[PDB]
RNA sequence: CCCGGCGAGGGGAGUGAAAAAGAACCUGAAACCGUGUACGUACAAGCAGUGGGAGCACGCUGGCGUGUGACUGCGUACC
């Protein structure tokens, strides 16, 4: 959570006009305590910052002299460029076949990685996917692949712990040749870096298969050992990229920095949540922007997510509406919808404008409050739904009991409702650009928050 | 919380000693306007009361108060 001492940070330089260097240093320093205080790589914490700080020295913008703006966009850009150079659009190169590895330290999410993958890439792509564990170490690590294979429908190529992985991956190999595929996702068993066996067994493992791609896999909260890490799957293995994973935690994940520093291979992925749909393609901006706080490529990328699931129901409530109108039934469609994309921390980061007013430990529970809109839109009779206004106090008796819940919050959902039926119509009479530009931020005086 | 137009206003709830203290807010008089009950009034002439007076209603403990006043004597405001 370096958004706390970040924040403090950036915005303290924010503040100051004409800034002394020592507060500029100050500055510095926290940023250093604070990837200190994040376990990224201290290292290369003293390495970063020290970049930081010669970089923050010189600066001037005439849009706006403020300091802040230049440890902000500093610290972010210069995270980019270390991190990849914003790198989301390219991702993986694609040839006809493909064959990628997943290699890493024992617990990283090579297993939950390689997933992630297939089903994204069977989004992407159109194609045919085969994956496969070289993995006759861990227990049940087999059956793990199987079983999400079988989840983001993926053919799955059997294996077992009584085999030899050089083997198993060539009988693989060999399939998916005979079988005509392209992607092939080889999930191999976490290892230490210094356990010279295993690393040489991989080394024959890549030997054999031939991998265009080696991912390394590193958990966001990876200590100052990642740059020994990284250099050693390096030497040996040496990979062509690296996934990091587990960035919906606190952890700020800049040993990959560390990672990236010693390898210089990109970084692809961001791991984002332990189910197989949380494979996003990394990108320094959204990995900066996400520590900083305010985001125009995560902005982007959640709106066009949101829009991506939302599409056919969105064009649903669309015509419902230019049929019979904006109803209950239109908006109730519109929750199912909307609780089934849902998440909090995706929605306030994609608006910095409004997150610049209100406070960020603002948190609407969505799939409390949007299973709750569903849950009582349930308890209506279709009537009540096509025809909102006749819902009465007996009416709300009926809803709140049905659901299990207080009259108090129907009448809240009902408000909502209303609300946003007033926006379905001046939407509706007004023309885009100028029903988007008319909205108005109300101050009850330009005096802050009274 | 409820009726209503996401109104006006209201009704519950809650604060308070008190909300017939609710911002159209201490006290809240008269004129003026009403809803309710008793009594009288649709063959009756006039400064509208006063003297007499039947009945009816309500209080009391067969009488005493209270309201009303059918019917008749006298009766042309104040400055
Ligand atoms: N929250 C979250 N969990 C993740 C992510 N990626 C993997 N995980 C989780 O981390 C755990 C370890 O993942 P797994 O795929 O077994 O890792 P592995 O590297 O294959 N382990 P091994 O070295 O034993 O083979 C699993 O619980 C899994 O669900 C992520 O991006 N976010
Ligand atoms: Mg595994
Ligand atoms: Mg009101
Ligand atoms: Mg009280
Ligand atoms: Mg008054
Ligand atoms: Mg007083
Ligand atoms: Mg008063
Ligand atoms: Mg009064
Ligand atoms: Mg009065
Ligand atoms: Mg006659
Ligand atoms: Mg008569
Ligand atoms: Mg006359
Ligand atoms: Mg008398
Ligand atoms: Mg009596
Ligand atoms: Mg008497
Ligand atoms: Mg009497
Ligand atoms: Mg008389
Ligand atoms: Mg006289
Ligand atoms: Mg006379």
């Amino acid at each position: 959570n370096l958004t706390d001492r970040l924040s403090r940070t950036l915005r303290n330089i924010s503040g100051r006009g004409r800034l002394t260097e020592d507060n500029v240093k100050d500055t510095l320093r926290e940023v250093r305590m604070a990837l200190l205080e994040a376990d990224v790589a201290l290292p290369v914490v003293r390495e970063f910052i020290n970049r930081v700080k010669e970089k923050a020295v010189g600066h001037e913008v005439n849009k706006s002299l403020t300091p802040g703006q230049e440890f902000v966009k500093i610290v972010r850009n210069e995270l980019v460029a270390a991190m990849g150079e914003e790198n989301q659009t390219l991702n993986l190169a694609a040839q006809p076949p493909a064959v990628v590895l997943m290699a890493g330290l024992q617990g990283a999410g090579k297993t939950t990685s390689v997933g992630k993958l297939g089903k994204f890439l069977r989004e992407k792509h159109k194609k045919k996917v085969l994956v496969v564990s070289a993995d006759v170490y861990r227990p049940a690590a087999i059956k793990q692949l199987e079983t999400l294979a079988e989840q983001v429908g993926v053919d799955f190529f059997p294996s077992d712990v009584g085999q030899k992985p050089v083997d198993i991956v060539n009988a693989a190999l060999k399939e998916a040749k005979l079988k005509f595929y392209d992607v092939l996702l080889v999930d191999t068993a976490g290892r230490l870096h210094v356990d010279e066996a295993m690393m040489d067994e991989i080394k024959q493992v890549h030997a054999s298969i031939n991998p265009v791609e080696t991912l390394f896999v590193v958990d966001a909260m990876t200590g100052q050992d990642a740059a020994n890490t990284a250099k050693a799957f390096n030497e040996a293995l040496p990979l062509t990229g690296v996934v990091l994973t587990k960035v919906d935690g606190d952890a700020r994940g800049g040993a990959a920095l560390s990672i990236r520093h010693i390898t210089g291979k990109p970084i692809k992925f961001l791991g984002v949540g332990e189910k197989t749909e949380a494979l996003e393609p990394f990108h320094p901006d959204r990995i900066a922007s996400r520590i900083l706080g305010m985001x125009x490529x995560x902005x982007x990328x959640x709106x066009x997510x949101x829009x991506x699931x939302x599409x056919x129901x969105x064009x649903x409530x669309x015509x419902x509406x230019x049929x019979x109108g904006f109803d209950l039934n239109d908006f109730l469609e519109q929750l199912r919808q909307m609780k089934n994309m849902g998440g909090x921390x995706x929605x306030x980061x994609x608006x910095x404008x409004x997150x610049x007013x209100x406070x960020x430990x603002x948190x609407x529970x969505d799939d409390k409050v949007l299973v709750r809109m569903e849950a009582i839109i349930n308890s209506m009779t279709m009537k009540e739904r096509a025809k909102p206004e006749i819902i009465k106090g007996s009416r709300k008796r009926r809803i709140a009991a049905g659901c299990g819940m207080q009259v108090q919050d129907v009448n809240r959902l009902l408000k909502q409702f209303d609300d946003m039926q007033r926006m379905m119509k001046k939407m509706k009479k007004g023309g885009x650009x100028x029903x988007x530009x008319x909205x108005x931020x109300x101050x009850x005086x330009x005096x802050x928050x009274x």
